[PDB]
């Protein structure tokens, strides 16, 4: 019993991090195998920033301008790549460390796990969602670029981000490790400002489902709804249009439950309508929506 | 920017996890030189539980008794002893993945991230915080006993916390790494009630700080107020007493930020009274008690 905002060990992550200097930029690199990825800013100074050409400031740097150290040990740069927004940096020495990996695009309303690190060294690991607008609502100081976001499946990471960049409004934003950013953020000190930060509403169905496992029931009633009907509800209070394929994944959850999909939803429905009048679900006194469906069985069956 | 509910990077804590098993009962060991420890409930069967007397049990029990398996290789228990509510066996092998470590006993109040395992093997990892009741707000399942709760200094991995018991409430109770529980719980399936679980007042205004520093700044106001009149806000509202201690350990960010800790005490005891109007602080609709004034610099600060 009990229900946390649980991150996946990092241990796997924390041998994969390493640190990279090009001219005065120190962030965070990923070492995989032989090739280290990092956001290809590392190249540029906050000067640059303002509209770099990166193919053009990579011109000016050799293999031996990128300086890469794995705790206190410094590998041999061999080669070096642009792949849209991160650089790939082979070095001489595969990682000993190297899991079994694979690079994943993750979809909006997708949880994961973040190492926070700087200097090529872990401070934090916690749990976000890449949001519906393409942001994470993480939390990272300048040097933490570079920073990974994953998930682990059994013995493989999977790994979907790596942080580029804070925008004005304290959000993030970054790309997945083939370099590219999620939603429409460039690598630039430009006016980005973010979409409608829309609430997850399969995730935040999946949370009330957690509610019920662990004893939080206030908020069943004796409604039910339908699919459009809660859809009208979910558009006025910006949350996302559930789905069929919303439904069909909260299917094992309805069944160790014996609460209906559509019966649920009309508990989340007044839950919108009225609030919750000072009440809380799990510790929280707002709808959280950043535990995915498989997060929820994950976490309540005990999954290694 | 950004503040999340971080916990400390896992892997010098999961290079320690061990499975132990003692007949029919298998839960989780924590490998440390050439010692496992595990709650000493290993060696009762459920029906045991209702009545333990465990100095009994445990003369049943030989080393060739206690399985214990480090991945998927078994280590060799040349000893077993008994210490308050933990049984400590030795093994023929040191564990090379120790880390620097010591054993805390923490005061409620205090931080920690715990890795659940099950089988030995780590499911997740999250941040707690130890009650003023002597409870914690975990989220384990039946096989997460012998799971850790820890803070980590640099390099060495201080354990204040192994979990042993989920009381009737969802509420969790544990001893520290000598094996003495937290609080008044005995390691029995019998009646045992929390007491009132209070706010740490402490880190509410610690998490305040945090919430001004990242641009959440709607609840700060025209006000002061002195110890003893918060104080008697804080009876009302079940939280705890704030003394001058207190008040010290919030210097550094009473001093980062400009806010006197007595105006921020202030803000605090309008929220308490006024509530929040349907806003947020920290993406919270509550005042968030599990981050400490040392959690709220490091995090703030980036320190790995
Ligand atoms: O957002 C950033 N850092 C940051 C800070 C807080 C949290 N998360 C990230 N940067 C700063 C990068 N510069 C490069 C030159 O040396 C100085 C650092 C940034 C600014 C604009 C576009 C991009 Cl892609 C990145
Ligand atoms: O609380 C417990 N487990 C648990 C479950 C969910 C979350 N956290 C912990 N147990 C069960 C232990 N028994 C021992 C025999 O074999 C079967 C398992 C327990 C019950 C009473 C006193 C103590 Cl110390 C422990």
């Amino acid at each position: 019993s009990g229900f946390r905002k649980m991150a996946f060990p990092s241990g796997k992550v924390e041998g994969c991090m390493v640190q990279v200097t090009c001219g005065t930029t120190t962030l965070n690199g990923l070492w995989l195998d032989d090739v280290v990825y990092c956001p290809r800013h590392v190249i540029c100074t906050s000067e640059d920033m303002l509209n770099p050409n990166y193919e053009d400031l990579l011109i000016r740097k050799s293999n031996h301008n990128f300086l890469v150290q794995a705790g206190n040990v410094q590998l041999r740069v061999i080669g070096h790549s642009m792949q849209n927004c991160v650089l790939k940096l082979k070095v001489d020495t595969a990682n000993p460390k190297t899991p079994k990996y694979k690079f994943v695009r993750i979809q909006p309303g997708q949880t994961f796990s973040v190492l926070a690190c700087y200097n090529g060294s872990p401070s934090g690991v916690y749990q976000c969602a890449m949001r519906p607008n393409f942001t994470i609502k993480g939390s990272f100081l300048n040097g933490s670029c570079g920073s990974v976001g994953f998930n682990i499946d059994y013995d493989c990471v999977s790994f979907c981000y790596m942080h580029h960049m804070e925008l004005p409004t304290g959000v993030h934003a970054g790309t997945d490790l083939e370099g590219n950013f999620y939603g429409p953020f460039v690598d630039r000190q430009t006016a980005q400002a973010a979409g409608t930060d829309t609430t997850i509403t399969v995730n935040v169905l999946a949370w009330l489902y957690a509610a019920v496992i662990n004893g939080d029931r206030w908020f069943l009633n004796r409604f039910t709804t339908t699919l459009n009907d809660f859809n009208l509800v979910a558009m006025k209070y910006n949350y996302e249009p559930l789905t069929q394929d919303h439904v069909d994944i909260l299917g094992p959850l309805s069944a160790q439950t014996g609460i209906a999909v559509l019966d649920m939803c009309a508990s989340l429905k007044e839950l919108l309508q009225n609030g919750m009048n000072g009440r809380t679900i799990l510790g929280s006194a707002l709808l959280e929506d950043e535990f995915t469906p498989f997060d929820v069985v994950r976490q309540c069956s005990g999954v290694t």
